[PDB]
């Protein structure tokens, strides 16, 4: 049991998806997961583990931000021989192209955090997920005839950004999704020797003001979780 | 109601004092408050609504780390005109003469975020509590017989940081306690013209390597909790 | 006595006033204090030391810019055994509601300048003034019937900035006054082990280019002066 | 004609091979290329265009450092219509297992430059390729039965760096190769909207002191080239 | 006139020397120029005009570090004509080769401030002195007997720093003095259209903590002044 | 030998003319030194060594960019014993009363690059040239009646650079001419305790947008060069 998780080794399975929202976690478990049930409720971040077509599964909540989910997955890596995270989270559009729902995954995350900079004596990190794990759910992608791209998304700590130019050097460098967490998973599993993944589900658009209701992100984000689940088993042959 | 907060103008007080613990506000709400009922559950961040000794307040958790609390306490701000933020939290001692269960009151606020250099041109900004809220607490401390240092706190991104040297200047500049929420809750405070203080019980000793027991444990939450809801009071005579 | 003040211990009080300028210092030795006696003269810079009102107190000049009061500030403090030091003099108002006239206690510094970063291993450092300071400046001016500002201060290391934009960003989080000593006398504090303060006088507004006039920034300098004072007297009982 | 490459709209094919040495892009063209023809001379920065198995492939030096191919990518990009760029360098390797003549694949691109945060206001901009065509690589090598691993390179700006100890931080993070070039040609390639990949081989073991000679760099690092001209095709269908 | 100095144009010759002690220019005023007459009083700096074998000068304090001398400069340059400023100060050692009583020309000046980023976008800004002024006092020094050396300065912002290391990094790139002006200086000659040069006069070293007798103080503090005077009338030329 | 330059101590003299171009090295030693023999050739970076006037002296290419001169330079100090170095290039002009074809000498060289930020613990280091080195060139210069600037150069990362604001923070600040080099080789220089120096033509004016046709740009070229042999034969003395 770590300070955050109150499980045991083997409460966890050795490939977890997590979402930011516990809530969607549960979700998760209770829909695409079989015989789950709930290894974690500490800070009510709830962490499920089941079974996926025979595969053991399991899905925990990281909360939002850098700092939230680099808790989580350290102690998951370190304490419950965790090898491979799959964050299946929510993130926001800047590009035209791009539309609601949309699911990009993100081999790279840039980021305007400095936890990286701390970790790589401030050099520039390329923080990328581990490549097996991006063409598996590329590869889970096609199999489920669900249009995925593959490409940058944009890691901040500001979801309230006071830089509101920086949107416009993201579409620039063709960011496809924000969100909060991905270079924070990232940089933990390169330092821990873990692998690593993000996929996330458009959940608002920034140039056009497109949302989905809370409610939404919570039970109707499907496709994501499919992708994720089904690009695991993938990963085992 | 927002996507991270689903309730409406009127449905928090004036004051809301955050756990990074949602159960935790669960536990203030039915300990200290009157009449409560939960104002949002999404992400499953509980919060509560009620009143203590005839006034209004409400307690709802804000998560781990800066970019959590930061879109909380923001929001809470512009969408639900709260007026004073006390953070209510847990933090570690560097100090010797800083003993377990002691009680610190963040005037100020250290960090190794990026998100205040990003606020101010990349240029020191001082996280900083309102002094009123600073003086409302003291008094308020005084009245109930409780110590309470009045300095610096230190909130870092990584609760698991890669330097170590850094716990060493952490102590020689006198930080008080480690957290990773109040340089963040500050910032925006500042960015949105409201007014937040952050008070910590020393929960652990990074020196000396001590841990709280579950049962002195949530006695000493109590008084924190007590000098902050006491502390309103003052301020709104 | 040190490369910079030609005095041995004993000669200062354990409290010590510093103006920017030495010439003030002279003016503050004469009119405010008994049986003043010059303790410094070096590189004109100087220091003087008496009684008020039965209380032992020092006054000296500390040079513009954060490294010249840093110098002394520091010598102060490692060589002549002082305690407190409280700095006095104007800044400029960037906030429409902070007025000409107004009293300012900085409790909180921001700067440009890099000497926190080399302390701090270059992460954001709160540079603070000691609470008990900081009230009973508070409490001894509310004595004599004026209002005092309680926030963050800016220590410029340019007075002639060619960064114009950059006010914008002080406004936009509440920066009271502008000066350019305050974060630099915090920061020696800290590193060193002492309790610093600073109180300044809003002489002019930066935008609208209105000044105070001549008689009025004496008028209120000498406020100040006795505000400084009546302060140590709170803090010795 | 561009400021660094006397030649015209069409000497180009849409793909180009570059290597920093002009010499490796002599070689390459006369032992894997048809009816080449050299379409560049400038400064000694050989450019020539052929045919590999009818498709139509040119192979250019760009020297050595970010700055350089900096220049000679961006010109080609938005001057000569070119849409792939593949750089096929030499690197050195901290990993103990990563062994003299290792083929790697540089999804990622670390770098201590400045030239990204220039571009991405100072933040972590994630340079990493694209994806299809680390995949192609990836295919294309498993095809030639030559083993090759993905993951990140080092960009450096100094051949000779001062700070040994970043090594070690390097070797931490799983870098697999050293080199010089990758995360310039990759922030040209997001800033232009080009797609552009870097194959190196190990020409050199950091630790070891193993090494290859200059004339073994120039004209034996074949399963680098077959590789290239492969994926090429491959990315074609 | 300014808040920082009591005069009108054509108080101050075109040409100004300025140690940064004031006391330190009442000296050269009384036994270097003839019929002097004090310009300038204001915060105790001191500052004359007089004449040197027929040329008119003026000799000004210019107050410990950057920011202070940050002040005067600039507005000797705007308000008051002048168009060259000599600075004359001593430094500290780091090079074993370096002696005391040695001269120091700085063509260039190091610095931890962030005064020069401040000005040239974050990047980095060659402080520089006028090659003539350099070469001016050079030639005159060789008239003198006296050898000089010819390099880079470092300008401290902390007189008292913390970080110890620094020093073994000057003396690695040939840092011959340090002092707390000079790249301060140079800044503000660029920033304002002006020359300026900094002569030192090694007065201890770093490592060792030798002190050069209060003798030969003012005896190479002479030949710096004269060295200085001379070049002036090279230049008139 | 290197694996960069494949020549062995004695082949190049202890001074070294460096041009960004190979094929400019090769020009300059069969039209301006006598019993010239090629040295190199690896990367197709061209060096030869012959005789000036009796006076043994080399030339050979650098590359493009700090990144790449870098290499260079430093292979030729510490592998070849070389005591000076020339970089003779060409520059773009931001200044209006700075005409085309006017040879500018940089006695400091500013620069966005990372390196000196690296090498001197992120602080500012004053890439400046040897000083007698500067003025042989000076007085050189004076011999073949040229008048010759002498200041501040900016070496860029970026040939293209995407801030366009920065060459008005250049003219501002005084830059003389915009190069790409010679901030890097005067840290190298500074590193290995060698002298350099680096001599520039006006090529492009960035304000008027002039040109050099290829008649006036070669004339000017020779004069350049001249000059760097003529300083050379001063220096010896």
């Amino acid at each position: 049991a770590t300070p955050h998780i109150n499980a045991e080794m083997g409460d966890f399975a050795d490939v977890v998806l997590m979402p930011g929202d516990p809530l969607r976690a549960k979700y998760i478990a209770e829909t695409f997961l079989e015989d789950a049930r709930e290894v974690n409720n500490v800070r009510g971040m709830l962490g499920f583990t089941g079974t996926y077509k025979g595969r053991k599964i399991s899905v925990m909540g990281h909360g939002m931000g850098i700092p939230s989910c680099s808790i989580y997955t350290k102690e998951l890596i370190t304490d419950f021989g965790v090898k491979k995270i799959i964050r299946v989270g929510s993130c926001g559009a800047v590009l035209p192209h791009v539309k609601l729902r949309d699911v990009v995954i993100g081999m790279g995350a840039c980021t305007d955090s400095k936890v990286n900079r701390i970790r790589f004596k401030d050099h520039d990190f390329a923080a990328i997920a581990d490549f097996d794990m991006v063409r598996n759910a590329v590869d889970a992608a096609k199999a489920l005839g669900i249009d995925a791209r593959v490409g940058n998304l944009f890691s901040a700590d500001l979801f309230y950004s006071p830089d509101g130019e920086m949107f416009d050097v993201m579409e620039k460098y063709g960011i496809l999704g924000v969100e909060m967490e991905a270079a924070g998973i990232y940089g933990v599993a390169a330092e821990f020797g873990a692998k690593a993944l993000t996929i996330c589900t458009v959940s608002d658009h920034i140039r056009t003001h497109e949302q989905t209701t809370a409610a939404e992100r919570q039970t109707t984000f499907n496709d994501m979780i499919k992708i994720a689940l089904e690009s695991v088993l993938l990963g085992d042959k």
